[PDB]
């Protein structure tokens, strides 16, 4: 709430690092190496980011993202297509969203709706290649699911701020190449913190 | 021109970068360690962003760092006021600039009059902890003066796309822990490169 502008400003951030691969770049530049061809890029403009959850954060998220002139498309099963075409969010049904979406962001609370939302099954309806980012709650992403993804290449990387566990023992995500993360630095600014 | 899209993208990835600490926080995630009170940040809503050099580039910059609440004020010594307020930048003369700004980002050419635009004079102008990008030409930020500015906290981090030396002889800048940086990606898309 106070701290929905924080969360929403770190997924924008994630999401042009998965773009860039700035992360990479600057671990890359900090090993004394200058590797142009390694981290060739995509564009945002005029690709499709999918937002499932449209609430508060969901909505500041898809404003920011509007602006780089990405197609905000998304789901929420409470929130009404009208309302959500308002923020400029076209809303579709599950199914739907898999298959046109270059980027993809969770904004949902933990719930068994909600848990293993993209799992082995979600990510085969993918475009290959797609880049995924959690910055809500550990476990929306099943994550030997995204692994899998990751180590295939359907998936071409994933921003993580959250883990199914809080330092995550399991490492292989971290730890893969095309995958940055934070450690639960969601609501962790000066303003959200000193209200 | 073709490309000014995808510039203004990477250096707008850089000033979120630089607010959050994604890349040192991916990083320190990859070496095992937790470390969330380490990479506490910054809300850029509500702060101020000076861009020097208002060109299409300086522009597009301008117009995505606006969605996220951003204060756009900026200079430019051809651009006229009108065309900037246009785009919602005001201009100000250069000394009114370097007291307001949080983030500083630099988008002109590599001229005598911008080479060392920031340099330990323009430093010493800035608030205490401001932060800059450099994702234009590599001179523009004098690089011993940024390292000066670094070491005693007046600059709080820079994201650097250019140097000086490409690549860099000099690690100093590169080394530093609030230095953030990419073996000179701006152009470094698919949709860029292919037209
Ligand atoms: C299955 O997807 C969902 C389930 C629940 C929510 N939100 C709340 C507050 O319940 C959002 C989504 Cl997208
Ligand atoms: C004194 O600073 C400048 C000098 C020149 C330019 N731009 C061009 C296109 O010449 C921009 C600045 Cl900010």
């Amino acid at each position: 709430n106070g701290n929905s502008l924080s969360a929403a400003e770190l997924t924008c951030g994630m999401i042009m690092c998965l773009a860039r691969q700035i992360p990479q770049a600057t671990a890359s530049m900090k090993d004394g190496k200058w590797e142009r061809k390694k981290f060739m890029g995509t564009e945002l403009n005029g690709k499709t980011l999918g937002i499932l959850g449209l609430g508060r954060i969901g909505r500041e998220v898809a404003t920011r993202m509007q602006s780089f002139g990405m197609k905000t498309i998304g789901y929420d099963p409470i929130i009404s297509p009208e309302v959500s075409a308002s923020f400029g969010v076209q809303q579709l049904p599950l199914e739907e969203i898999w298959p046109l979406c270059d980027f993809i962001t969770v904004h949902t609370p933990l719930l068994p709706s909600t848990t293993g939302l993209l799992n082995d099954n979600t990510f085969a309806q993918c475009k290959k290649g797609v880049r995924v980012v959690n910055c809500a709650r550990g476990g929306i992403v099943d994550e030997g699911a995204l692994l899998r993804a990751l180590q295939s290449g359907q998936c071409a990387g994933a921003a993580l701020d959250v883990f199914t566990e809080e330092p995550p023992r399991d490492r292989a995500l971290v730890d893969h190449e095309n995958v940055i993360s934070c450690p639960h630095l969601g609501a962790s600014t000066k303003e959200a913190q000193s209200r």
